[PDB]
Parts: structure tokens; C-alpha cells; sequence
């Protein structure tokens, strides 16, 4: 049985887990849970941490016993597991735009972070008028690039179709207004919301839209 | 004429520059430089950002007229020149090993990059003993990943070889007191300045290592 190990947070594993119930692939979700409030302490990874022959030790992590595969980087995780599947470039073209959509949503992924685990309010706002300015443009440069697509880079679903999906939907629940004249955005997701085992999902119990973050953060981190 | 953009700074082109030097594609080197003091204005730049027909547009990217490559994301653009030049890995083994270290040097410039460019000075001074705190530990997984072997993944030297280089660079002039518990990457750094085109590359006139960041960065802004 695989294992993936993360946090309780939708957070960085979400992408993962979306690829895995898209292509039928079983785990078992090793999750740990941050301490009690006001400090939150990571005891229950850091005991741990060091006793799992990772080489990076790091959440989240992918460990395959059978396969003789033992992983700490979520690119890298999600990457192995889309060369798997098969849903990876097909040519060095195809390659060159999922590479960079997979960067993009990184970068998207470090601006939201950078704010949203912001301790000082007085910086928090400074940061949130900032990503307010930023993010329009890089929201108009995915839209542009998805053009009348029904995927990223067609009507083949790539790993960071889900990688994408995950970020957007983090920014949606933040300022729905971002997304207020970006209805192809809003309709890819849709898209990715209706693919049967997304939808499965979705649906279960266990899903649950926030937490988002940690629960240290200002923004997310509260169910 | 391939053509790499960047600023006049090291950050996140140099370890594109040190592989094209290694395997001895020409291009040609379009830098820009920030405006005078104190706004340090990114003109140069933003004048032309949005000009280039660049899907994603930012710093670094890469053109080649010749193939019709146009792109915008760091890992993306060394990923491609290191497919091009045999520097990728060469089973799905080495492939989660160089991908891992490859995330794990870019998880480096985000924690060593949230400090440096850190607006306040209270939270820079707490995020920089939080690095303290960090970094010893992540060396010391990157000493013992790599042990006894000339790079990191093994005697072949691969893109990320690149990249580990320039991020543990910049750590050292940071601090060389974070490698006092792992003496064996300064080593790696020595056999890394020693390949032939690497010696020709830092031994240019042009070649300094201040620079760093940018003018408005906290450390490494000054040449
Ligand atoms: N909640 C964050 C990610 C949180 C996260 O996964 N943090 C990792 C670091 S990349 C962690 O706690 N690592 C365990 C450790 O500190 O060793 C997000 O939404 O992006
Ligand atoms: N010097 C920093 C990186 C600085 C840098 O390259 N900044 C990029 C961000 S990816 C930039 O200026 N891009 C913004 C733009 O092109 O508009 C480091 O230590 O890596």
C-alpha cells in the first residue's frame, strides 16, 4: 500500500490526492495534526520526522514499499506520479507549457503564502493591497494561455490541470471578486469539478473546503 | 541567437548561465538594470515586460527565434536546456533523486528570499534566526545525500548540480558558520569551480560575487 503523508490542511498534498483519485491509484493518507492552540507545535511530525529513511524529511512525502520508492518534495511527488499515469508532455512542446504552468502555480502558491502566514495585521493589509495588484494580471496571463481549451494544454487533463485547480479554488475562496470577469477560469474549474472521481471526491466526507492553510495562518487555516 | 533576460544580479539566472558556459551553447546575455537611488526603479524592465510575446511574463526567460521557444520559468527553462544537453536523468530513479535535490535547492532561495527582501526590520530579524535555526539541518541532509560521491546524484553531473551551486553560494557569503557542521559541500562547491568552463565563466571580468539580490534587498544588494 502507498502512503502519502501531510498535514490535515488541503495546503500542498491537495493536487496529489486530486491526481490519485482521478487515475484510480490506491493509498493509504498518513496525516498528522499540529498541537493546541496559541503555538500549534508540529511535535506529532518533528518525533517522527527523522524515523522514516527519508532524505529530505519534509511534508509531504510519498512511500512505496513494493516500488522501493521513498519521496519528500510535493513536485517531485506529483511529478513521478504523473509519469506514471501518463499525464506528463507527450512532445518537448507540450513538456515547455506544463512546465511553466507548474511554475506559475508554484509562484502563485509562495505570493498567496508569503501573505496569508503574515503575523503583524498592520503587514497583513500591506500585503493583501499588494497581492490585490498582482494577482489580476497573472489570473489574465492563465486565462489567455488556457484560451478555448478544455484543459491547459488541451483536451488531455495533465497533473497540473489538478495543481492549478487546487491554487485557484485557494484564491477563490479568498476574494471571489478576483475571478468576477474571468468566467473561463470559473468554467475550468467547473470542468475539473465534474470529472467523475473529482466529483467522488469532492463529495466524501472527508473533503472539506477550509481548512486551506495552517492553523497559525490569518487566512485559511480555520474549518 | 538564443537570448536569456535577466537582471544584473545572480539570483535565479545564474545557475542557467553556469550550465550553458558548461555545455557551451552560445547566446546571447540581455540584462537590465534597476533605476537610481532610493526607488530603484524596474523600467528598464517594465517598459518592455509585457512586449515580448511571453505567455507568463517574467524574469528570468529564454528565447530562440530558431526553434520557437518563448518561455518564462526558471526550472522550466534549465529543465529544457538540461533535456537538450543530456543533463537530465536517465532512469526514473535518478529522475526522483535529481527532482527531489532540484526542490530542494529552490525550497533554499524561498526561505534564504522571504528573509532577504523582508520589508520590516522586527520580522527580519526573527526570520533570519529562524533561518539560523533551519539551515544547519538542511545542509546536513544535503552533505549526507550526497557522502562520498563527486555531485550530487553520482558521478555524472546533472542540472541541479547548477543550481545547488549558486543557492549554497549564496548561503556561504551569507554565513559561512552554517557550514561548520558540513564541511563536505565546500568541497562540492571547490570541484563545481573547478570544471573548465566554470573556472572560465567566474573568472570574467564581468563576473562578481556581490551582487547577489536586488538594491532594495536587506543582504547581498550591493555590488
Ligand atoms: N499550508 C501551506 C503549506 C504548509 C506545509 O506543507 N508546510 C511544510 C513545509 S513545505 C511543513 O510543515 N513541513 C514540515 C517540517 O517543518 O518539517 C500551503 O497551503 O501552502
Ligand atoms: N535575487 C533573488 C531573485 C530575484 C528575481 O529574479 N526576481 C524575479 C521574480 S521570479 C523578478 O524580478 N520577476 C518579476 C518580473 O519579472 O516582473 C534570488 O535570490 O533568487
Amino acid at each position: 500500500a502507498p502512503i502519502l503523508g501531510y498535514w490535515k490542511l488541503r495546503g500542498l498534498g491537495e493536487p496529489i490526492r486530486l491526481l490519485l483519485a482521478h487515475t484510480g491509484q490506491e493509498y493509504e493518507m498518513k496525516e498528522y495534526s499540529f498541537g493546541p492552540e496559541p503555538d500549534y507545535d508540529k511535535s506529532e511530525w518533528l518525533d517522527e520526522k527523522f524515523n522514516l529513511g527519508l532524505d529530505f524529511p519534509n511534508l509531504p512525502y510519498y512511500i512505496d514499499e513494493e516500488e522501493g520508492v521513498k519521496m519528500t518534495q510535493t513536485v517531485a511527488i506529483i511529478r513521478y506520479l504523473a509519469r506514471k499515469h501518463g499525464l506528463v508532455g507527450e512532445s518537448d512542446e507540450e513538456t515547455i507549457k506544463i512546465e511553466m504552468v507548474e511554475q506559475q502555480a508554484i509562484e502563485l502558491i509562495f505570493t498567496c503564502t508569503r501573505t496569508w502566514y503574515c503575523r503583524d495585521d498592520d503587514l497583513f493589509d500591506k500585503l493583501k493591497e499588494e497581492m490585490m495588484t498582482i494577482l489580476p494580471g497573472k489570473l489574465i496571463g492563465l486565462a489567455k494561455f488556457l484560451g478555448e481549451n478544455q484543459y491547459i494544454i488541451g483536451d488531455r487533463i495533465t497533473y497540473v490541470d489538478f495543481m492549478l485547480y487546487s491554487i485557484l479554488d485557494y484564491i477563490r475562496l479568498f476574494e471571489e471578486s478576483l475571478f468576477d470577469e474571468a468566467s473561463s477560469l470559473k468554467d475550468y474549474l467547473t470542468r475539473i469539478e465534474s470529472l467523475p472521481e473529482i466529483e467522488k471526491y469532492l463529495s466524501s466526507d472527508d473533503f472539506k473546503r477550509f481548512p486551506i492553510t495552517g492553523p497559525m495562518a490569518k487566512f485559511g487555516g480555520s474549518s
